[PDB]
């Protein structure tokens, strides 16, 4: 029985991350589309919606997706797609911490291993994935850990799903949080997403950013609080008042690992707030936006934040 | 002959016990009697999530005024913003005697409360002659950490405090420190920041970057006339287009603008994907956003010139 | 319906780690047995066999086990029990990096959370566990990372299974490697375990340790090699010769994280060696001993090392 | 005017390419021409899993002999044992010019090979005036690491090399280094170890601890008359009873015995669960077993007295 290489679609959102990688046509039949071409620091709602509708639409036509993405916001898009993709085939985002034209450019081998991952039958049903520096990382926990390191992407709370050696993956973990077709989030018909902004906390923090998003009518605000999701008093006060009038308010934390818990120093039930768990501010944003498509009920949003 | 150690408290008790009435931290931790002569003062009482410029100015004046009246300082402080105060004092304290900050990640009435042993080791540190001229320090989880790099890495772990870029100065075992490192960046009496005469600090605020980021936080700070704005950028200090547009205007209209990053480690570098000179921005290096705010505030007490601010950010 | 606290047995192998913790009788009905009393640096085969036979024997009589253990070798016993326990109820090992009589002693809260973990219905079917510093860690990957830190125990390759806040656990992972009742390893009738020793590699490494265990007739030798399971030439040569005459030889690595892979710089098939994967030397020992109770066939031992 | 950098190769090529015949590392990495004047020498050709005392003695003599003939040194070396050679040279090199070691975790013919950029940054380091008097260095993955603390933390990761106890000295961005740290432990010309006249080194071997550990490795080293034995202990240097019994006899019968630990970070401390003075042991501190072996070997060229060995282990 002859060998039959799987069909992998590469959806590009930005420039090239290798530049191509000839060794790919030994492990797969690759076709490419350019969906957008933006620096990922300009990543946005409309790109997310395109990617989710594109993956869900083209599911039938291929064996897996690799998405090439700037590293800056890959962790946000990864998680959005983790929640909105309904396609049962592997979806593997990949990027490069050194540019394709650089010495020891890292994109070529990351792309190789991204395709390996996307062709591996064992990668399906693990959620949307991020493959970087020989590692398969779940889209929920993966975050950018260092501003330059090639090893920067890590799942800082629950670890990676497997490591990649010589084109093979040893999977020892899968995320237990509900993803992809187990979520109720369906963007197939949405033209926009609810407006969710992020305010930082720190000593002497001004409440003017919070007030501005409130006055703008934002659907939700994520607080990147201090410690275990705590807020500077003025920020607290502004966000407490907004919640009494329907603004969703998720307490996250600027602290780079660890859950922002319930039943700690903030009485969320009293105040109408939601605890983000291990979702960092930009990740809590992704889930809050998608939550607000179902409900503005803070008890139900908290539930969503305990399931997804 | 034991060193005199002053304890400046800014909140609740880091350690409990020993308070039973015959008819207070040196009772909670009786073994302080073995290593120092401890006197305490309550400077303020607040949770550190409410920390503010006024407390900072108080602490630095208190230490610089009372330097000659003691051999070292321990500051008990909430853990949420400890890393911001430690860097502030690291730049404003002119006393070369050790200033050690400590807190607790478990409340003082809880099983396996960490405050009691933390306070002990912080006094050990404050009392070690070798701790002098290392800058302001944070002592947590058996570890001496420099006030510049130290940061809270985890929301609940007792080991949360780490110097995530250049690592600790020394470890504490059995009341002794093996220092193998000292911060090269200029601190305490090698900085020009003098806050002895200041009743306030320049308004500096922080905005976050993420996909689809609103410019409304940045614009709100511009409308209030903030003297500086720290961007918590994505990756190496990069900016969402709308935030970029607003800060680019701000830098040319009197606002000092510093690119840091939301990424928890690594420098936001010059000569990367933002032409800082074109835009009048300053890059924060390894200073995360809250730490960058500290140096930008004090930078603005000396200058508004973005090139002088960048040299400051390359030195302190 | 009144509350009914679960019955947790604490098997002690050494001194006290708290000293007791009254808050335990709010979350469980605790009974204690002393199985042995040794410093865990003298941990041994006979203690392991006792613990496995005791857990399997007393399964019916309780709702979960907590085992208090010295921290030095907890990661070895944890993994042994991970492979030999057949009891479907939680088995949670716990220890203390500061002694019970010390300031801010860590044992009392570790023991609390060990019991929480052992009483949590969600902890069952996750393998044998290690609970340390608010964290639930799987017995296979957990290792001692620092010589003194209270946070020392971490699953350095695949991360922890959940974190413990306010007596509750958020499980987001479970180990995929086969454990407990999914292994064929049955020590219920064994009086001894096959002899497996560990040799270190380094520059100018003497082959005399390897030779001594060979000459002693050791059933298996684990090499704590350098890098990706490589060996100093003289150690290599001695171990190659022993394998030709039936000695099992597993290539592990002194390097503290990362798999010792197959298909790298050693041709294991040629030489009769087995790659340890992410099992560090002392962990590879545990699995090799148990492997040699089934087989001396290096291809089958390699398979075991890819399944357990 | 560019610094002269000598490259001592101990194995294969760290970088390939540029070798096409008109009818070699400065061709593989043409951009060396921009930062230094590179001359190469092949000292030995071996995989570093086979590294040995003879290579060590060669490298230290070569650097100390040719110090005056160049401005700095880069040593390309296999990654398996790099951390052992870097510490050896850190104690035996008397040239204060930078000695930078580099290797590669991906082979030089592989996708995204790391050697080419590693060699570049190692030359950057060797060529930076600020890299002098910091001891022998390892430059991997954009990071200057001190030869004492640096270690291989992961079997395959390109970022494997870390100073797991006290952290890096500086990071490399765009051919520049921001040094914020320097090792306090005494190195290079501040040590008494002089190997200029030595054709061999004292026999020092390593034994592992684990449950049910055989004493046969330890006894085998005792039977061969080894001058030292490093224990890779469990936890804080603790010993399995049978290994303990054998090393306790060994320490009183002429064998130097050093307690290190298999645990990948933290010190094996004095004044813990082993009475070192009772037994004539020495504690290795933060030196893992292979690094402890290095200093014990060189310690034994000066003394067999366990108390003098412990002071050495407290100083270097």
């Amino acid at each position: 029985h002859h060998h039959h290489l799987p069909n992998i679609t590469i959806l590009a959102t930005g420039g090239s991350i290798a530049g191509a990688v000839p060794q790919l046509k030994d492990i797969a039949n690759v076709k490419g589309e350019q969906v957008v071409n933006i620096g990922s620091q300009d990543m946005n709602d409309n790109v997310w919606l395109t990617l989710a509708k594109k993956i869900n639409t083209d599911c039938d036509k291929t064996d897996g997706f690799v998405i090439t993405h700037g590293s800056d916001t890959m962790e946000e898009t990864a998680y959005f797609l983790d929640l909105t993709v309904k396609c049962d085939k592997p979806v593997v985002m990949v990027g490069a911490m050194r540019p394709s034209t650089s010495m020891s450019a890292d994109g070529p081998f990351n792309l190789y291993n991204a395709v390996v991952t996307a062709a591996d039958k064992a990668s399906a049903n693990r959620g949307v994935l991020v493959v970087m520096n020989d590692t398969v990382l779940d889209g929920r926990d993966v975050t950018k850990t260092n501003t330059t390191d090639v090893a920067t992407f890590k799942s800082v709370n629950y670890g990676p799903l497997g490591y990649i050696h010589n084109g093979k993956i040893d999977y020892q973990r899968t995320p237990a949080r509900k993803h992809t077709s187990d979520t109720p989030f369906d963007v197939s018909k949405l033209n926009e997403l609810p407006k969710v902004g992020i305010v930082y906390n720190y000593a002497n923090a001004s409440d003017l950013p919070a007030k501005a998003l409130v006055d703008a009518g934002y659907d939700g605000i994520v607080s990147a609080g201090v410690g275990n999701g705590n807020l500077y008093k003025s920020v607290f006060d502004t966000l407490a008042t907004a919640a009494k009038t329907g603004t969703a308010v998720v307490r996250s934390s600027r602290v780079p690992t660890g859950a922002t818990t319930q039943d700690a120093e903030v009485d969320d039930a009293k105040y109408g707030f939601v605890a983000s768990g291990t979702l960092n501010p930009q990740k809590a944003r992704v889930l809050l936006q998608l939550a607000l498509t179902q409900t503005k009920d803070p008890q139900q949003i908290q539930q969503i934040f305990n399931q997804y």
